[PDB]
This record gives C-alpha cells, structure tokens and sequence, in this order.
C-alpha cells in the first residue's frame, strides 16, 4: 500500500524522505533541492512556498515569514517570543496571549498561527513527496527537537493534521540521526552534533535493547548557519567601502543580497579554498565583483567554530561520561560539513572517525522515513 513518508520540519530547511525498495530515497522538489527552505511569503497574486519564497524576500521583506519554528506552541509572554521578536523583518501580533504573524495578502491584511505557517510548509513537503512517488500520501513521522515541550510538539501535530497528514509520530530529531546511522542495532552512547542554519543543538543519548534515553541537551539556539553568513556580510560591507568610498550597512536590500551571496560563497568554501562573490548593480550602479578565501572565512568566523566545543564540553559533565565512553559522533546539518568544524570535534575526539556517511543535511529526515516504514506495518 501507500508509503509513509519522513519530515524533518527544520527551523531554516526542510527535507522529507521515504523508505521504498529497500532504501531510503532523499526526495528533490520541483527546483531539483533536497532541502526546501521553511519560507512562506504573501503577494498581490500569491503565497509562495520554499525556494521561490526565499529567492524573493529582498524585494518583500515584510511579508516573507520564517522561523515559525521558534514561535510554535509558545504563548506570546514566552520570554523566548519577547526576545526573538526584534529580529525579524515581519510583524508578529497578539491575540489572547498567542502570537500570530501578520502580513499584506492580495491587497488585504492578514494573520497566521506558527502552526498555520508551518502547515504550508509541511503541505510543500508532502506535495514534493507525491510528486515522486505518483500517488496521495496520508502519513508520515515529523521530527521535533529533544528539548521540545508537550505544548511545542501538539502544536507541531497540529501543523501535521492541518496539513491532511496522519501524523503517525513526533520524534526527537537526534534519534532520527540515530536511527538512520542504525545505531539501535550494533549500552551504546552517542553525541549528536547538530549545526543547523539558525541553532545549534547537542544531544548525548544511550540506547540500550531499541530504547533510546537522552542523556543531556545542550548548545545555544541561537548560533548557526546564518552567523557564519552575516561575518561574511560585515566583511565585504568592508571591503565595498574600501574600494568605492561607500557605506551599504543602512540599505536593507544591498545587505539582503549580499547576504544571499555570501551564504553560497560559503557552501562553496567547504569543497574548495577559494570562492567568487559576484553582485551586479549592489549599489548606486556598482557591480561587486570579488573573491574570498578559506583561510579568510575560518579567520573571520574563528571565535564562532571554537564555541561550539563548550557545549560538547557541558553535555559530557551533565550525562557524567568522559570522551572515550562516546561510541558514535554523529554529524548534523549542513554546517558540519565546513572542514574547520569537523577539524575542531575530531581533535576535541583525539582524532577519531566522524559518522558522515548520511548527508549531514538529510540525516534526520533519512532516520524520520526509516521510521515511518517500521510504524506504517503496524497498522
Ligand atoms: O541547515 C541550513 C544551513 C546549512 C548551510 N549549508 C552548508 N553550509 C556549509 N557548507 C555546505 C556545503 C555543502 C552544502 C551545504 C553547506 C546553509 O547555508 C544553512 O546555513
Ligand atoms: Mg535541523
């Protein structure tokens, strides 16, 4: 019958996968990605899901939603919420003490639950998966992080069933990478090191006869991915007003698509030492035609890459196991693939082998569809 499918619903991507023919097949969407940006804007015309929201949010910053991920079950006294809400571009409201995202849509003033923003993104999941396989699909297993609350994983349910989805189970992200690294069938203790677009999660888990218990959290949600870009954002801002006697800092859309520029600049620095950097019309006319190195990049993000060996340092001491009791260093999120990253935790390891066989982007959602095969037989 029917198969189930995977979603890792992240904070910046999304990524869905479905175990068929023996294998898990890492589903790409309609634009060739196997990640989809958990974007959603509003225009005069339409509401654009993933790529096609990212690509334009530099012309319409306030109505291009993102980071519902951190808003989702949360009450709008949340102290999280409070602090988060400066950040962002679009306006969040309050109704009756729940936050809702408020937007301009097809000439009219509009306003969405997190759960509601992330339903359109779980229904882009679920459309890209039935693109592939050829028929509807109705079930699948959504990931959740570790530290998620019962309020923060029913809202993430809920998104689920908003969607047309049978959510079969919400399950912790790092035993999603665990699962998919088969790690439940080798006491066995493993680090999960997570560095997504936005956060950066550390989990230490032991399973013992197919039960997985989580040892300890830690890390700092609100370090990732996008850092790494905006210290190549100030960096270039520098370098423009070097060469052209020109500050861009206060135009909001030259920061936008430089920024843009910067964070494939940086995919790119992780395969090769050098990347281009190319812009035309930045500012005033200027074309921005330039280039950055590795060894620049590491430098300029330096502090950032060593901070992520605290966090390791504090789960070890919370879970009260020393480095040689960790069987398993599991890589997650496309920022472990940076070579000064992994360089970092093998030496922290005293050079030990890192699980990275799994793109580290599309680990948790390979672990998601392996489950959801296993919970799809029982019914
Ligand atoms: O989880 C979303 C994160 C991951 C980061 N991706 C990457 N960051 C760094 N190197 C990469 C190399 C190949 C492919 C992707 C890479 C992407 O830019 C974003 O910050
Ligand atoms: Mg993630």
């Amino acid at each position: 019958k029917a198969a189930a499918i995977g979603i890792d619903l992240g904070t910046t991507y999304s990524c869905v996968g479905v175990f068929q023919h023996g294998k898990v097949e890492i589903i790409a969407n309609d634009q060739g990605n196997r990640t989809t940006p958990s974007y959603v804007a509003f225009t005069d015309t339409e509401r654009l899901i993933g790529d096609a929201a990212k690509n334009q949010v530099a012309l319409n910053p306030q109505n291009t939603v993102f980071d519902a991920k951190r808003l989702i079950g949360r009450k709008f006294g949340d102290p999280v919420v409070q602090s988060d809400m400066k950040h962002w571009p679009f306006q969040v409201i309050n109704d009756g003490d729940k936050p809702k995202v408020q937007v301009s849509y097809k000439g009219e003033t509009k306003a969405f639950y997190p759960e509601e923003i992330s339903s359109m993104v779980l229904t882009k999941m679920k459309e890209i998966a039935e693109a592939y396989l050829g028929y509807p699909v109705t079930n699948a297993v959504i990931t959740v992080p570790a530290y998620f609350n019962d309020s923060q994983r029913q809202a993430t349910k809920d998104a689920g069933v908003i969607a047309g989805l049978n959510v079969l189970r919400i399950i912790n992200e790092p035993t999603a990478a665990a699962i998919a690294y088969g790690l439940d069938r080798t006491e066995r203790n493993v680090l999960i090191f997570d560095l997504g677009g936005g956060t950066f999660d550390v989990s230490i888990l032991t399973i013992d006869d197919g039960i997985f218990e989580v040892k300890a959290t830690a890390g700092d949600t609100h370090l990732g991915g996008e850092d790494f870009d905006n210290r190549l954002v100030n960096h270039f801002v520098e370098e423009f007003k070097r060469k052209h006697k020109k500050d861009i800092s206060q135009n909001k859309r030259a920061v936008r698509r430089l920024r843009t520029a910067c964070e494939r600049a940086k995919r790119t620095l992780s395969s090769s030492t050098q990347a281009s950097l190319e812009i035309d019309s930045l500012f005033e006319g200027i074309d921005f035609y330039t280039s950055i190195t590795r060894a620049r990049f590491e430098e300029l993000c330096s502090d950032l890459f060593r901070s992520t060996l605290e966090p390791v340092e504090k789960a070890l001491r919370d879970a009260k196991l020393d480095k040689a009791q960790i069987h398993d260093l599991v890589l997650v999120g496309g920022s472990t693939r940076i070579p000064k990253v992994q360089k970092l935790l093998q030496d922290f390891f005293n050079g030990r082998d890192l699980n990275k066989s799994i793109n580290p982007d599309e680990a948790v959602a390979y672990g998601a569809a392996v489950q959801a095969a296993i919970l799809i037989k029982s019914t």
